[PDB]
DNA sequence: GCTGGAAATTTCCAGCG
DNA sequence: CGCTGGAAATTTCCAGC
């Protein structure tokens, strides 16, 4: 009557990647049909399972890539003194060849899953960075303009403008978008778009236009990694 | 199977020597 | 010119119906 299964993990899942940190509202979510009808506690419980193995899947991943980064290391050393030495002539190489290696290993990024609770391919990554930024964002809005989110503002600081977008997206553009993630969440851009108070409807499009959901999701990861450093 | 959204891959582009 | 890093576009992948 009261157990989870694997509904409620997918609900819940998607609702932490719309909202981070969510066990403050977890009544207003269930009495919305967000969530299938549970008990305020067990969520919790299951909350903080969820982030529980999403740290540890993170930790092991990246011993996984230290220890892979060790070995690589080595074999990029071995190689350089043999270059050195001249045990290999530098211009009859192979594209492919422990430096390069190292190199493309250093510099590649790539989805970091798990399974839980029987629900497959949940990205640890996306909860905890999620939970910490709509965190930093609610405590940014809440402790200067808690009466009135839309006056929110960036102050002197000034992101990197847009590349080649459609819309004349400017700072104030920046600043409507963040408190409609506030708003409804991370994700939710056609209520963003439709709310008449921020005034950006025809800013956003859901000859292809720009920009998409996709663009509002890296233009909020940016604005908000920027805000911090 | 089908399909939408995520993930991976490719392409585009600006900044630089 | 080519290199390189970041963003956009394009293709592929996969879980849940």
């Amino acid at each position: 009557m009261d157990s989870i299964g694997e509904s409620e993990v997918r609900a819940l899942y998607k609702a932490i990647l719309k909202f981070g940190n969510l066990k403050e509202i977890l009544d207003e979510l269930i009495a919305d049909g967000t969530l299938p009808v549970k008990s305020f506690e067990k969520y919790g419980e299951t909350y903080d399972e969820m982030m529980e193995a999403a740290k540890d899947c993170v930790h092991e991943e990246e011993k996984n890539r230290k220890e892979i980064l060790e070995k690589l290391e080595k074999h990029a050393t071995a190689y350089r003194a043999k270059l050195k030495s001249g045990e290999i002539k530098a211009e009859n190489q192979p594209k492919d060849n422990p430096l390069t290696r190292l190199s493309l290993k250093k510099r590649e990024k790539k989805a970091v899953l798990f399974n839980f609770k029987g629900v497959k391919s949940l990205n640890a990554e996306s909860l905890l960075s999620r939970v910490e930024d709509l965190k930093y964002l609610k405590n940014l809005i809440n402790s200067n303009y808690k009466d009135d989110p839309l006056k929110f503002s960036l102050g002197n600081n000034t992101p990197k403008p847009v590349q080649n977008w459609s819309s004349n997206w400017t700072k104030e553009e920046d600043e409507k978008l963040l408190i409609g993630v506030f708003k409804y969440g991370y994700g939710s851009w056609t209520q963003i778009r439709d709310d008449p108070f921020l005034g950006i409807t025809d800013k956003i499009f859901l000859s292809k236009k720009v920009p998409g959901a996709i663009h509002l999701g890296r233009r909020v990861d940016y604005l908000l990694s920027f805000l911090r450093g």
